[PDB]
């Protein structure tokens, strides 16, 4: 079945949101089949946010991936990945409507609470990217 | 600061509880510092309940933990211990207290949702059986 | 299962509280198996209290509960009667625990917001005075 | 005053929905004048779902509707119809708004927890179908 | 730092609606700088809707708004003014989306439970009539 | 009506609590009838603890509820000292019952996010330093 990837960044993380942010999903009625906290090393986070390594918000970017834990999860329904984006709402907290995550929790477009695929294609790379297989459970 | 360890239980997973129990967690001020969803083996299962190998229907214990995916916790905070064990409430949640999470969510003493250890030295144990040392983050 | 009986008196109805009663029941895991809002007749409120006839301002209890609109329902589960009375809490609700649905919202022991059966034997005559069979549904 | 007719349908009941779709038309201020959980018959099925006879879903559609209980419902408030629909969302939960109850709670596009009358004049007719005039009460 | 002004009105105090609103601002990472009940004179009221002066509601709405205390109080955050009148949602709750305030509290267009400044400008001149300058704290 | 007195602390502020905190009571029919964001002087903190002079940390009692805004109000109801009282919870939110505020939130006696009065005689008191008599509302 669709999966896509969602990781709850270090403001989520720091602000106290993940229980807020897992029960939206859950009550969404999607399977969470892979979570966990992690650190993503400097490495990692450039890896994962090589598209935009010429910009010149690129490393404040990657210190705030990489000040603090973040939450890393799979999640699994019918169509998965578009429905988690547009929960997820806008990447600008500002633009985003509210009723969705980041225009009920978000201010900043850099800090902007959580990350989901944006595309199946992105899933994959970014399952594979955070997760092991085995880390994935079924049920 | 203190350490306890907390786990999900398959019923907890399935029902959806997830996001509610972990915004308890977080809004008690608490801080995970390690997470994951796994599928406990039955032999794992049956080192943590190890004291209960004589006891009455050790088996069935052992089919509740493994009959789904469970979300594993480290959470750290002032008195972790004693205040999660408060907040977990009576092992049978007709008898918990409403407010605990067995109190409020709890059907049964089997589906009774969620553990966490009983004592510092049930935490250091609990901990070290379900992570590995690198699966620990500061924050 | 065990099957109890519950009343959402005409303040918790007046005061919007019908929801956050009963998503308290489902989040324990209880069965609705009937429900509906009603009025109830002078007649049906006397019977239901007829053990206080003859105590202090019997006629004022009616009064209370024939002020308006009431949910009444039938709420099936493991140790039911004993488990809904304990969320419910003590008939004052000065003296109900928090977390309790009287404690956590009850003005006084007039405006106590919520009935639920005190004993089986109880839970079997007040679900027979207050629906045929038919309306009680299997699921 | 305007009143429309709500159905939570059995995936809703069946996961636990109805206090919080019910809390979402308290908060909005509408009253509730009539409520009662039943079992729709095949026949009162077929009825309602006329419109979609010759669609190759449909005995689908009514086995789902008479899988388990619902809840019907009549709310009264200024714009009910049309205010209801809004906070109902798309048929299509995937296309439904976060904020809307299909957009929070569902995912297909049969099994979407909820229906609200799409007109007026439906509204009469879907009342009049699933209550008796006496089950309407005035507050 | 960006600031605005918002008015918990007569309708969103009498129906207990405070913390709801407020956990909203809280939770979405704005500060609040200041606050406090009042009770709005009809002058002051006159001043405050002097735009709709020649208006056939005139009289109604300075009744409204005048019939019971509200809650004031300054917001501080990026975007402050755009973000919160998005939160707000539309003058007439009819028209407002789900998931904004307005669309999830509000029936009538005249008592819409709450009221955000329009414009940065109107910011400033709302703040001033409202508060005497040492009402501001800082944090 | 009993009227009391509360103050949600540096803590309650800093960490987003205050609407949490107010739909608690507003869910139990109490009354907001003065209501401000302040920063207390040292001056008015030793006042309000003048009791507490001869005993042991008291400048780090004073430090803790001036080192940021706190939320003073006063709330009506029927015995609301006492009802106020039982929903705070223990002075030491280890020891205070799941379900209070000070047990749902509080980190530890210094940080528990709350203070109500302890005696009809302290709320009037309290009310006294904190309000002028112009700043209560009668509603």
């Amino acid at each position: 079945m669709e999966r896509t990837f969602v990781m709850i960044k270090p403001d989520g993380v720091q602000r106290g949101l993940i229980g807020e942010i897992i029960s939206r999903f859950e009550r969404k009625g999607l399977k969470i089949v892979a979570m966990k906290m992690m650190r993503i090393s400097r490495e990692m986070a450039e890896k994962h946010y090589a598209e935009h390594r010429e910009k010149p918000f690129f490393s404040a970017l990657v210190d705030y991936i990489t000040s603090g834990p973040v939450v890393a999860m799979v999640l699994e329904g019918k169509n998965a990945v578009e429905v988690v984006r547009k929960m997820v709402g806008a990447t600008n907290p500002k633009e985003a409507a509210p009723g969705t995550i980041r225009g009920d929790f978000g201010l900043d477009v850099g800090k902007n609470v959580i990350h989901a695929s944006d595309s199946p294609e992105s899933a994959e790379r970014e399952i594979s990217l955070f997760f092991k297989d085995e880390e994935l459970v079924e049920w």
